[PDB]
């Protein structure tokens, strides 16, 4: 109902001297409210850990207002004899921003100092929710192929 979450761009290079490399992800046709979108790095053929890579994952914030955000990565400098690396993006499902996960909690636990109140509490309401959930593209997925380019080096001379 929300959309296409998905990668601007389904294989991106990177320059092996960049620094800091941006990818564009495309917000749902249908931006509604506030919709926050996992994401996380897939080591390809390249190392992780800062290796090749500095791995990283999160979460990109979207909404009605947000129209696109980045997902950061940075650049490791190339190791020994490597021709050019490549690891993946992966953005999962894209989650309804519930504004209140404090709906209350605050009744009298008759005990003089205990943290259990026992709240019985199961709604399914996530799925509840879901009625207006807001997805993902077809494939979400960027090829991120690290290339050397010392043509432009982000040591500025």
């Amino acid at each position: 109902h929300a959309g296409i979450f998905t990668f601007e761009e389904p294989v991106t290079h990177v320059s092996e001297s960049i620094g800091i490399m941006e990818v564009k992800v495309l917000r749902t046709s249908g931006a509604r409210g506030n919709v926050i979108v996992p994401y996380k790095t897939i080591e390809g053929t390249a190392r992780g850990g800062g290796e090749d890579f500095e791995d990283t994952c999160g979460e990109l914030e979207f909404q009605n207002d947000e129209i696109v955000k980045t997902i950061s990565v940075k650049v490791i400098d190339d190791e020994e004899y490597e021709k050019n690396k490549t690891f993946f993006l992966e953005i999962g499902e894209p989650r309804l921003v519930e504004m209140s996960e404090k709906k209350g909690g605050f009744t009298i636990t008759e005990e003089y100092d205990d943290k259990q109140p026992l709240t019985s509490k199961e709604e399914e309401e996530r799925r509840i929710a879901e009625m207006g959930r807001p997805i993902l593209g077809e494939h979400t997925k960027l090829e991120v192929i690290i290339e050397e380019s010392y043509e432009f080096k982000s040591t500025v001379d």
